[PDB]
């Protein structure tokens, strides 16, 4: 996380990843929240 790729870039590129790492980049966003 704390990345850029948080922007946007494409929706391909998000669901291109396993939903196990998807997971962590928005999760970690939550938590923090």
């Amino acid at each position: 996380i704390a990345l850029p790729a948080f922007s946007q870039v494409d929706p391909e590129v998000f669901a291109a990843l396993p939903a196990e790492l998807q997971r962590e980049l928005k999760a970690a966003y939550d938590q923090r929240q």
